[PDB]
């Protein structure tokens, strides 16, 4: 008969998001921003001012902070943690007082900031971990934290065998040691997103559960992890050299290009690149080959964007950039070699594109043995077994991805994994009722 009924509602929750200062964590946190103001959140995302003109290009609400850094690794890294701290505090504490929006609600921030779930429990607010790397290679990051199995790694090989995992070679562990003597530093990094996963509010995982099936069930009983991936959009983002990189595609054969490309930070030997060149001037397919502007002098000097006929009659372009998800999704893609990031992984599996897999270090050496051998939708090259992957050798990986029945074959296996990571995201399936457990518990 009379009283006062209070809404809780999307609406009026808002999200903060803070992402690590890299492509391949920034993307991944935008992606998740998109879906969630999708279903009516306020959502700000914050951002260093060296990414922020980025991050505005492509895109919800956009906070910069100061970049916190003026330098190896490690002094580059606790001046950016002492930095960002403070900074993402006082964003906090002014979204608490302010009027127009909610007061935030839940930090969503980077897995490999673990500190910040002390800023957002310290500011009274929940934290929400974000997770930019599979299930597979971060249950062996925290299995080396726990300091139980021996993993330090030339007078025999190892193999090593942890629950629900395949057995993994030397090879197959997450590569830390090209690093030399900061490998300490990306060591203790991946690690210690484990320091206090059973204090974190929210445990997101960007993958789906039908991909890694026996290892998210294994985390899923010891922490509440929530698998929401694949969170890029399926068949916005607006990447550099969109129309420039639709046009040549648009006039290419279908399933006739090579896509090519080593990430946002790999870089490869000035060798390393010749042998790429060679194979891909040499074989019976068009290429796309992302070099970055900083990368171009490591190229072989016979070559923003250059265009070639190669020496089989077919076309080449190389360009400092692209929309890599337009492209992995684009009819005229043969094929991705890629140097197996978890993105890159992750955007060519929910695009149904089989890879040739040459990866660098961290997670991407473990990517690829799961890309080859238990997913089945690749192969990887082989090295002296760091070692130089000869042009014979990145030759003898195209036709066998594109040229042979075993390519037919992985080629139907990333179809129905495509298909997998669709029906992941799609009503009903288990990344969209993670993300609905993750927005409608906000609101309670
Ligand atoms: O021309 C390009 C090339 C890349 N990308 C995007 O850039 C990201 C690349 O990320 P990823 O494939 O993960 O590679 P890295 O840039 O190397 O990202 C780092 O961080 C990832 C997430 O933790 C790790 O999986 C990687 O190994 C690590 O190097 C993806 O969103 C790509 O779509 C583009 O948009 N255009």
């Amino acid at each position: 008969h009379m009283g006062t009924i209070e809404i809780s509602s999307p609406s009026k929750t808002h999200i903060l998001a803070f992402p690590f200062p890299e492509k391949g964590h920034i993307n991944p946190m935008l992606h998740l921003c998109n879906r969630l103001a999708s279903k009516g959140f306020r959502v700000t995302l914050i951002t260093t001012i060296s990414t922020y003109k980025d991050v505005k290009n492509k895109i919800i609400n956009l906070e910069s902070i100061p970049d916190g850094t003026d330098l190896g690794m490690n002094g580059y890294f606790n001046q950016f943690k002492n930095s960002v701290t403070e900074s993402v505090a006082g964003i906090i504490e002014e979204y608490k007082l302010g009027h127009d929006f909610p007061p935030p609600k839940v930090l969503i921030y980077d897995s490999t900031m673990p500190w910040m779930l002390d800023v957002a429990h310290g500011h009274g607010i929940l934290g929400a971990s974000l997770f930019t790397q599979p299930c597979c290679v971060s249950v062996v990051y925290y299995h080396m934290l726990q300091g139980t199995i021996d993993f330090h790694r030339s007078s025999s090989s190892k193999v090593l065998l942890l629950p629900c995992l395949p057995p993994l070679e030397d090879r197959d562990l997450p590569e830390f040691d090209y690093f030399k003597e900061d490998s300490g530093f990306v060591s203790n990094l991946l690690l210690n997103q484990f320091l206090n996963i059973d204090k974190i509010d929210y445990v997101l995982f960007n993958t789906f559960e039908m991909l890694e099936s026996e290892i998210a069930n294994w985390m899923s009983n010891k922490w509440k992890i929530l698998t929401i991936g694949p969170t890029a959009p399926t068949a916005y983002l607006f990447e550099t050299n969109t129309e420039v990189c639709m046009k040549w595609l648009d006039e290419r054969e279908p399933n006739s290009v090579i896509y090519v490309s080593f990430g946002s930070i790999a870089s490869l030997t000035e060798q390393q690149m010749e042998e790429i060149s060679q194979a891909l001037f040499t074989t019976n397919f068009n290429f796309l080959w992302v070099v970055r502007e900083e990368e171009r002098t490591k190229l072989p000097n016979c070559l923003s964007s250059e265009s070639f006929t190669t020496a089989a009659g077919k076309l080449g372009l190389i360009i400092n950039w692209c929309p890599q998800l337009d492209v992995l999704r684009h009819e005229s893609v043969a094929c991705f070699m890629t140097h197996c990031g978890w993105n890159s992984t992750l955007e060519a599996i929910s695009s149904g594109v089989p890879m040739i897999c040459v990866p660098q270090w961290v997670d991407q050496t473990t990517n690829a043995k799961f890309i080859q051998d238990v997913w089945k939708i690749g192969v990887r090259v082989n090295n002296n077994g760091g070692g130089l992957v000869k042009k014979e050798e990145i030759e003898r990986c195209i036709k066998e991805v594109c040229e042979s029945e075993k390519g037919k074959e992985l080629k139907r296996n990333a179809m129905k994994w495509k298909d997998l990571s669709k029906e992941a995201v799609s009503e009903g399936g288990s990344s969209d009722t993670n993300l609905e457990y993750f927005a409608s518990t906000l609101l309670f």
